[PDB]
């Protein structure tokens, strides 16, 4: 058996070294936008990265095209860092319009990366803009900021895709994107082509969505356009290397991404800790081939006919029979 | 002080007995339609409520008008009781289309039995329609019948409003209007001007919404048809007496009606499984009481300083000098 | 290859038909004690059921005894049905003192039947003792009457087993015995050699625990008399066969059993309402058995390597080698 | 009305400025061990801090005694700081024998710190102490460290006492010491008198607990050693304002607490990231006296008549009397 497998991306930060509210001094060291894409290198699979902007401190636009060229790498995404100090409450929606006419800019600027890159879109995930307490905003007026900001981004620059990346939360107790669902509705609200999802396999999974239904919705309304995967245990963004505790939900939302004929880069959005970030990456594309080849020994036509009859019994059988299939047989 | 307070209301079901998997002989006797119309008289404040339909065995529309008259009682709404055995397998959703046919003609005739109480809507409930495993479905064909059939009863009946009932799950583990955001794209696509909302507090807080802002949104398209309120613990619909547990954040549900000039009735939807169900609707009573007193205390404009400058200390130390007034200061 | 495989049980209430606070004309026709018997006997690989006592109406031990017979069926335990209507509000911790007596009662007399059927253990489940608001109990004297009424229980019939099966709640908002720890507490303080623990995998897994860590813990105090399996969502009880969404963490509950020479029947307690019984059983019991033979490929001296050096790459490569392997090469 | 109110306390780093993996350049600038203390004066009714151990760079001990006689407050714990990169893969449970070793040093060092400035604990948060996925760890072997390292540090400084902070997680996906029971089940098995628990109110809530409750069993043991205050959504470690969204169950914890005459400092474990540190301390100070307050008014033997009646509709009414009682009538 031979195998024209996906291609795979990581975000960059899958190669950074992080930090916590505890772990202040870090886990491990401080990693240059440079040193990140040689250690995506490392990996021997991926075809891409998403990377955050402004780049690490020194590092120019000149050495980020040199390093991914040697790296065998392209752009999918630009991440403007939107959630930093000056953003910690918030950037489409905080309370200072000096603090989001500046996050415009930032964002703005970061459409440029994306063209002059070849980058499929910005991918905008505004971490700060939300709310912590009850009470604390007006829920009208807060998402008023949300939708029209967006919209200004977007339709000032039409010929480049925007990918809102929707989350639940973290770090505020409530993010305005929070749903996959809300976020088309926004979409709707903003009323222009260039804007989309970013579809974090994790996020739907920890905010209580069906991931595959959610791919499904959006795919539905036109509008997914990139996809990031990882694990975790379904109350958190824990962003654990993909398929170490729900190889099922995970098979099904590759499932729905096959019938519906959507192409895309097989991306990790993935942070381990505490572990060797390469190795973390390299186990997550082994899994993710897996499935690949459990995808193809899938019996869809038998599964569909399951899913008429809504027979869940049926259904997870064949399921079973293709993704219990034996990895180490590649 | 005096106070115009607002009509109350409740499910029916509030003065039903119970029955769940474990206590199958029931949490007291079985109480008829015209039982519980009998019980809600006795609470001393209800002006309204939502009964299921059909109605217990025997009774008659007659009877029922006659007992509503009685109790001093109107019909809000009515329940077509589309999650009974015949629909255990889903209603709008159900594998047999004869199965859906049946709950289509139910809901049709309930339009009926609204025209004839005079009530405000029929308020739909498809509890049985979604899924309980992965891969069970086809999300799109899922998402496709519930649509459309919708549609299809709504549009059958355009001089009559249909108010969803949105619930993340239970009976089923996902059921299909299972959030605000979902419900409002539902509706879009539905695309008919007597289809809206019945917004559950209860359902919206163990969702993970802000029950304040899915007030908020749904009023900004016009598809508020109801509410009910009752009180959880954030995991479960546990449908508890109001104010029991979150008394913040049901205070700030109310506050955004207000701020809204939403007027409608406050209706409790609670299962007072070991309670006298009638002093659970008393004491719920009492706290809605207080919450409409609050709110008249409640320093709006300050609240609304500190929600543009998104400072929730201000906010939290406002809305407390409101909440925390004296409820035995009638 | 050839495997001798573990003996299989299954709750008897996998083969009745069930009721909720919705359905309440059931999800089917009402089964007897000895129609459940007879359709567990169609599944054609279990060897024990977990009897509720008392039998459904009209049904006699003898008939049981001659029922199970015929079925291939052995009692692994008998459940005393502490949670029916009588002790809706609690069975060891009801407000009322002659409640609490007639429970006694008959858990009393279901060791009877446990040295009758040659059980294993008395199953108490005691799903109504617990509270439903913040406030309405004193925690003292509520978990006083828990364990002092489980000491009288145990003390009373020193030749038998008591398995306690914990659960975080329902139909409870809390229950009593909720976790692992609180019920390995309460076994301390009751001070009894003939009190143990009834492990539901699923009932850890939603409960927040490590199904596998609490397996071990209770091991540890020589404290596990059984094992029910199942999964869910991780939100609640949901009761789904198992396998279907936590393969990995199902496989290293049976791993720690493994390790630790814990040798008793695998028992299933499954729900499966709108699903053919008779076929859920048969689906938990192909995925069992290929849990078995994964256990047997696992490498378990790489892993334990692994687990030393805390290492989860290594861990899951491992032991998606081992869970991974062909369930259709059987 | 005059009120001898309960001293106050916080943890010092309530006064800190924080990180995330996000705003990793900080939510404010970094304040020295000398500026939080100079902070936490600023408050107005603090009496105690807990401080964290090492102090920031260059900080002196002698310096720290001067800055907490300049501010009127006392050291009431010491929180050793071993969840700093060292420590990222365990403290007591590090794979890493010599980094084991090292910890215990840090907190044996922190008892000395506890003798010299009259502390009454050394407080032990063993944050990175657990496992990120499922078969990362040996679960025997992962607790047997926790245990025996613990019994370690407490056997070597019989004079002092270590009071375990159980929570559920954060930064690990699993702590070691995650609940109130498995907490007490280790201090059985250490076997030493001198360790006990930190009760964190918001530990409890998300993870599950009656944090009333909690408190009781534990008080029970005689192992409550201290507590913290905080609010929280149920679903993480938020760390907001005491009372912004739990009013209810922060009452029923303090009012655990005055029945069984625990008497200690009021603490607060709260991280304002994006407010005014100063006024956040206030506010929960200004709650915490309404509590105070409630708890004079609270009609303890109505509501000790309706908890032996289960009755929570009565337990509620005089509940909401007392706490629903004028904040700003003081
Ligand atoms: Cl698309
Ligand atoms: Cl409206
Ligand atoms: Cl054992
Ligand atoms: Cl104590
Ligand atoms: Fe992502
Ligand atoms: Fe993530
Ligand atoms: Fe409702
Ligand atoms: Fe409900
Ligand atoms: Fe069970
Ligand atoms: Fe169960
Ligand atoms: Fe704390
Ligand atoms: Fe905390
Ligand atoms: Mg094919
Ligand atoms: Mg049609
Ligand atoms: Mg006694
Ligand atoms: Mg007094």
């Amino acid at each position: 058996a031979t195998y024209n497998y996906p291609e795979f991306g990581a975000g960059l930060w899958h190669f950074a070294n992080y930090i916590d509210r505890y772990a202040v001094d870090g886990y491990g060291p401080a990693l240059s936008t440079i040193d990140q894409i040689n250690a995506a290198k490392e990996v021997g699979e991926l075809s891409y990265v998403d990377l955050p902007y402004p780049f690490t401190p020194g590092v120019t636009l000149s050495e980020v095209k040199d390093a991914l060229k040697d790296a065998g790498l392209k752009a999918i995404g630009i991440t403007p860092e939107i959630y930093l100090q000056k953003w910690s409450r918030g950037a489409f929606t905080n309370p200072d319009p000096a603090a989001r006419a500046a996050a415009f800019e930032l964002m703005h600027e970061s459409a440029g990366i994306v063209r002059e890159l070849g980058a499929n879109y910005v991918k905008v995930w505004p971490g700060q803009d939300g709310w912590d307490y009850p009470f604390q905003v007006s829920h009208k007026n807060l998402w008023k900021l949300a939708v029209d900001g967006m919209r200004d981004l977007a339709g000032a620059n039409p010929d480049v895709k925007f990918a809102i990346e929707y989350k639940p939360r973290e770090p505020r107790v409530k993010m305005t994107w929070d749903s996959a669902a809300r976020t088309l509705l926004g979409i709707e609200d903003i009323g222009l082509d260039n804007v989309g999802v970013l579809l974090d396999f994790g996020h739907a999974l920890y905010g209580g969505e069906s991931p595959a239904d959610s791919a499904q919705l959006i795919i539905d309304r036109g509008r997914l356009f990139g996809m990031d995967v990882n694990d975790n245990l379904r109350g958190w963004d824990d962003d654990l290397v993909v398929g170490t505790v729900h190889m099922t939900e995970i098979f099904e939302f590759f499932y729905v991404l096959k019938i519906n004929n959507w192409q895309g880069v097989w991306q990790l959005d993935q942070f381990p800790f505490r572990e060797n970030h390469v190795e973390a990456a390299q186990l997550s594309i082994r899994f993710l081939k897996h499935i690949y080849r459990a995808l193809d020994k899938l019996d869809i036509p038998a599964l569909q006919a399951a899913q008429e009859a809504q027979n869940p019994l049926q259904a997870q059988r064949i399921v079973q029979d293709a993704l219990l299939s034996s990895i180490t047989v590649s």
